[PDB]
């Protein structure tokens, strides 16, 4: 398990090939655009070495110890275990970081135990399990094409090598050409290619990993988030702005040790659902957002109280929605865990039809939180003075003017500042876009979830149910 | 346990006093309007019976069997038991019969484990519990005063007697005089009147339970929703319409071993919650949810399918929609059981925290699933011709013109017919509107749940989140 | 113009073609499941000749005296006399009879001043209308082909001959085969079966309109809406229940005189468009929509009012969200009279762009207002005793128990129950099927909008917009 | 009228006292803050003097020449210029502009027509109009009390000087201590310290005039949402961020010529209905938002065409919803000047009906507007680089994966960076909250049109149809 002093050193030592405003950034532990998300997985890693917390997030093995979004699952103890982890994690951020390693780490843990469906790629899956665990190392993710012309398919974009293919193959690996559209958190020492391709995109239908910091692998980096260093001002944007970027592969070279799929459709359309990393992933989730929405409930409740606003009906009526959304999520979460059953690789994964629902729901519940507290705070959320302001000549005036029923201007002011950075700040508003789309689009994952639901058992009662009907024409 | 047989002769020997459009109901087993419901009653009891259901509908303790909705569970295994034979008992009419007796037997048995809470009427609601299980009676409800004024408290109607109050107090008893505004399945043995009161209004704040047949006490029967007696016609009105009524007590005697509370407004309003009856009720409600829900995207599937409209991603879009709420429902359900604690009596009680999620939630769903069967079905709800046009001239015209997508046309009408009683015949609307009130208005239970949710914890995180904004004055 | 004498004594002696539970309807005048909206419609006619209404009704033309929907409007003046007339006529059932006439009217009026669109069929169009006129006769429609296989063309059905095609032409005229799947208010003399077909379709690129009574024309009635002939308990089905049927050709002989279109996919495609019918017909939409939603303004005023809920504030907001509702369609209404043009045949249409908005908006505010409706009266919408409750022995106790705040028991059931059944009853359920399909599926009427709309101007300002952030590369 | 070089010297020469981070603002015109939206509103001031858009922006009298916004209408033509006016300015900023100073000159023309409501106060509304009329000068509004303690009222609070309140009255005029908690756009000459007061509040109850450099008054400003200064990066926060600040009134004097209400709690809670002032300024918002809506749909429409997008049904729904949602503000901008007849001092007003229907209908319908571009989007919106980006080493790269159908990756990017600043931005986001609240709370200006508007009509029309129901009693 990795201290924050050496997930620092390592960033530091091998910067994974960023660029902003069209400069490559040399240091992203000191940049200010990146320090302060840097510090804040820093204090992740930190935490793992905490005595209060070491038994909750690390595993101890063969005089070794590892991180537990590294644990095989045998038992629902031990899902309860990562689950417990997940949500421990995510609390520390207010369940606004969405893409923390441990979310990846169960997608690779799934991969690795179920290694079989990899075929002669097992060996490597297994093998990088086994070097992210040992070295505790951060990973990032990019699994959608670039945005260009979403009426044709990868293999029908102005350029074949608009989307990640493969150029050539050597004895060394293969050489792959092209783009993934997003890559959330790439602070981090590796990043995941991992794969709805149609048939005919066996060039495109890849999956690997990479260092970040890997010749002709860059990531250009999107508008900063980041409000500023103060943690009054921008008491979220000031440390949890994670980063978007697109990943462009010029002609990189991928070592054969680092492949996992190669020209296979239908093994990367199946490769999260049959090893149970839908499931594992999903279960990081359904904790991430069951922390995310107590810190908007906390809020909530603090606002509504803090200017008097609790007084009235339709406001508690707000601040209860927000606690049957709570109460639903933390549902999800049991009954994944509770009705766990072990996949054909003989790994032990949460419920898909529960998660399913979680990854479905939130997406159309995240919006209604967040209106729910622009309907509450309503124009405090924009009298926004800073700490400076606190700190200058008006000071005196301002901590009589917006000093809360039975609550100290600052104390309010610092709320406020909160709840604006949750919703309506640059970091706000990015994290409704993101819990929208995160885990891909709700009319395709709809879709989806029709085509795989097994709705028989249904039909058949009603089938039962309508013989009586029938039977008048005996 | 009862069987059905034994059901309909007690009604037809004590039936109860229903009074349909100026007319007293003498056998409501033979009339037109309550046959049908009482057929079915009759059928859930018969089924306590089945070799097949026997150990999941019934128990046996010294000899003796009883129906498992007044089983007092000691372990999460019992509670397990206890919702399964919701479940059965709900799946028999696609989760259309909501007053069915074991919501209230669920009631009954969490007063009598809690009987203490009642104080010198303890025994009276221990003994009552113990005579509606070896009688295995059937209940029903009515605790709502009439809708007159509701500017206006209890006690400042047109009249002091417009609600249930008590008159007088004899060696003999109480006499009541007033109204319930409504009684949902009337078909029953007996009446419960039960339990939020404001101060002042304890001539008001009364429990009590009655024969349905005592001398005074009256059911008005509202407009009858049966559409017919053809199962092919009406699926459902013919055989699932448990009736509405107003409940009259004109001076009626109520015997001291049938009250349970008298003139204790505090006692009247933490009734359900204090004994638990509050959560048992509620379990019955998410196991028959869950089942209304898979009766509903049974249809709706069987209606894609049948017009080859399931080749359309916004239909399979909605029919996903509703399998995301059938999942949300069954993990309320699965996090009830699992994480129930027993309650200050020492009563094992479903979680209220998971309970309290699925009766706020479901009334936004239910309307929500409602609609997606409207809009699946189109015109083809309302183009019902009846068993008699397939039996007449016309029939080989219409087994052309209304055939479906491999699917015969008689089925195809029966299937719409089904879908039209679910959601817009007479019957099918009043469900809306039973879901959308029958646990309560939605404004005042969302009020409710602000007030008695512990939301410290989540304000507590936030404060100290902020601890750090607040440091930069120091 | 008719009296409601002449059209009850057109429907005795010449009687639709229609079919009720495998029996054909001698007369529909006299038949319990028809003789109220006969009646209804008879209303209607008479009306034109009430003194106080001649003049808003009907126009005088050469010694003639004709309905206003007849008109053919020259100015904005026309067009307002002929909205004045829809609304008037719509008022008299609070918009709740969807098919009256008028509509139709609208079409064949604007398909005649447009006649020259059906090049040699125009002199038949021109032939019809004045036929129409002259008698005004009560017609009915039916459009659209037998919900079957929706995931195929009208070629692609189970039978060739599902949809309406033409079997062969003679001398005589065209022999037609097939259904149409829903026709509303088949009390009529005449039926129009006019015309989205894709290229292929040609067999089916029809447009005519027959006798009621042509041979080999049925009309098959769905389930009967009809609760009873009391006004107390049934104030709307009783009298307002238009009823929908499937309509079958078997081998029906079309005269030349009566086709409009023959064979010709486009110009059905582009008919309601390219005419004006699809503006003029979508004016009396706009008006009705305008009066049904003042009579759900009205009762749910009543109905807050009549139990005291009025002084919750949102109650008072529900009602305000009717106001807004009953605001924009009268808006919509001005603009498309006020923006009125002449199409490409000389023929005033009102606006489209403003019709388009009615019509595609108030599908989505109907399912809201009529849902206000059951927030607002919750279970005083299913406590509705019988008129004969209140003639019978219980009378005394209900003109207690049922009284409002300053409301006789009476007045508030007659009021319920007509909340009730706008809402609530089958009738009620149906309305609101019909608000969300009766002009289309929204799904198509959505992205036919967004085709037929003009972007560009809206597109180029943005285009605009962005040449100063294009200019920074030069 | 004003040129934009006159506007810019005014605020160099006689700052507004406003505040930033701590720091007085020396010069708003060239601080990085505030220079953006100066610039703005200067090219308002100078398109006034457009030969192009002279006539409809300006109107001569007695040889001088007056901004359109100043004209008292006294005919619907009149009206109708106003509008225009209204629609041109709002359209060079996208309808982002909530506040330029045309819609408070609606408010002030309208009290001046309407000058008789403030009795001997009168003549100051008189001339306060007019000075603003002949020097063209901006304004500011501040009408809110801080959000301090909602449970109280203005009296209530935690100081009696929370409130802007009179302190004491002298032969100048009148002393006033307090706060109003928002002023947007205070890059004005002159702020409006404008008018529900529950009765007790004379000391609130107050209306008056300041230029923004008055001594003791102070402008604080929340923190900044401008993103940058270049046009490609922020293209819309780069100079239409008005900014928001807390106004306070540490004893400033008031002249009397300033005062137009003092100590009429009626006459100020009246003000804005009784002079026509609400009508007024509504009109300017439903031109407004008109433009803000046409901008949406222009840029959903490229969004989609830009990344073939648009070849989905789904998505063309969507932009289909923005055009009806476009025509509904049009039709009610259309119906408030068609409907305009004379309030009580004869000045012609626009509809109240058709402006309250578009005021609280818009607040709902732009979050949708705003949700629409959101999902058509996806990751496009916050997949952003820099032009700086274009400009470096990655340039090539970027111009073949940020390609679009059809479409260059500068231009692609340029369109992607608008839609993210009309949405997601700080400066996007705050646009929401401000659609939400700007013309009050959804809650209070729901219960004031139920209070304000005439139900009877609607009431009467169901009493008349319900004679028939309560006649069979008879
Ligand atoms: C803040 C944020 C963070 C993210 N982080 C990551 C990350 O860390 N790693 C990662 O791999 N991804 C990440 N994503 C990407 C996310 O997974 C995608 O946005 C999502 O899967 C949907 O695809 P898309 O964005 O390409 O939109 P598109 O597919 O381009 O769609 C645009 C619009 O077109 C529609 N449309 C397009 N194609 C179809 C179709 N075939 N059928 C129906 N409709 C269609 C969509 O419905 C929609 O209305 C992130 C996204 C956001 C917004
Ligand atoms: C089909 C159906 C079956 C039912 N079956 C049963 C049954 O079997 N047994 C039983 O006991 N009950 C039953 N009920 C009753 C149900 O429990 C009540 O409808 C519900 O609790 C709400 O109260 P109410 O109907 O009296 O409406 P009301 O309280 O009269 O309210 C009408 C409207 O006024 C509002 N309003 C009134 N008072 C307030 C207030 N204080 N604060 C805020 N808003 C207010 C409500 O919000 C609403 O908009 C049934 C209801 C239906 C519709």
């Amino acid at each position: 398990a990795r201290t924050g002093a050496e997930y620092i050193e390592a960033l530091k030592t091998r910067p994974p090939n960023l660029w902003y405003k069209g400069e490559k950034v040399e240091d992203p532990t000191t940049h200010p655009v990146f320090r302060g998300i840097v510090r804040t997985m820093a204090a992740l890693y930190d935490l793992q070495h905490d005595p209060r917390y070491r038994e909750v997030l690390t595993y101890e093995e063969e005089g070794k110890r590892h991180g537990m979004s590294f644990l095989i699952p045998k038992t629902k103890e031990d899902l309860k275990r990562r689950g417990q982890a997940y949500k421990l994690w995510a609390d520390q951020n207010l369940g606004m970081m969405g893409r923390s390693p441990d979310y990846l780490n169960a997608v690779v843990m799934a991969y690795a135990a179920s290694a079989d469906y990899f075929g002669e790629f097992a060996e490597n899956v297994r093998n990088y399990y086994r070097y992210l665990r040992d070295q505790d190392l951060a990973t990032t993710h990019a699994l959608t094409n670039p945005q260009v012309n979403r009426a044709r398919p990868p293999s029908g974009q102005p350029d074949p090598y608009i989307p990640v293919g493969v150029v050539k193959q050597t004895e060394k690996g293969i050489v792959v050409r092209g783009a993934r559209m997003t890559a959330t958190f790439p602070l981090a020492d590796e990043v995941l290619i991992f794969p709805l391709l149609q048939a005919g995109s066996e060039k495109y239908a890849l999956a690997f990993a990479l260092p970040t910091s890997t010749p002709g692998l860059h990531f250009v980096c999107r508008e900063a988030l980041v409000g500023g260093d103060s943690p009054f001002d921008h008491p979220l944007s000031s440390r949890v702005e994670e980063m978007d970027c697109l990943v462009i592969f010029d002609d990189v070279l991928v070592p054969w040790e680092r492949v996992f799929i190669l020209g296979n459709v239908e093994l990367c359309n199946n490769a999260y659902a049959a090893t149970g990393a839908l499931n594992h992933m999903a279960h990081q989730v359904v904790a991430l957002k069951t922390a995310k929405t107590e810190a908007f409930l906390g809020v909530a409740a603090l606002m509504a109280e803090g200017i008097g606003a609790d007084v009235y009906g339709h406001v508690q009526e707000k601040i209860a929605e927000i606690i049957v959304y709570l109460e639903a999520m933390r549902a999800f979460w049991t009954r994944a865990e509770e009705e766990a059953k072990e996949n054909a690789y003989g790994l032990l994964v949460p419920d898909r039809g529960a998660l399913d629902g979680a990854r479905n729901l939130y997406p159309r519940l995240y919006p209604r939180i967040r209106e729910i507290l622009e309907q509450i705070g309503a124009s405090g959320l924009i009298t926004l003075p800073s700490e400076k302001d606190f700190k200058g000549p008006l000071g005196p005036f301002l901590e009589k003017f917006l000093q809360g029923a039975a609550l100290e201007a600052k104390e309010r002011v610092a709320l406020f500042r909160l709840a604006w950075d949750m919703t309506l700040s640059g970091f706000g508003a990015r994290q409704e876009l993101y819990e929208r789309f995160f885990f891909g689009d709700p009319v395709r994952m709809y879709q989806t979830l029709y085509n795989v639901y097994n709705k028989e058992p249904y039909k058949e009662r009603i089938r039962a149910f309508l013989k009586e009907s029938l039977k008048v024409f005996e």
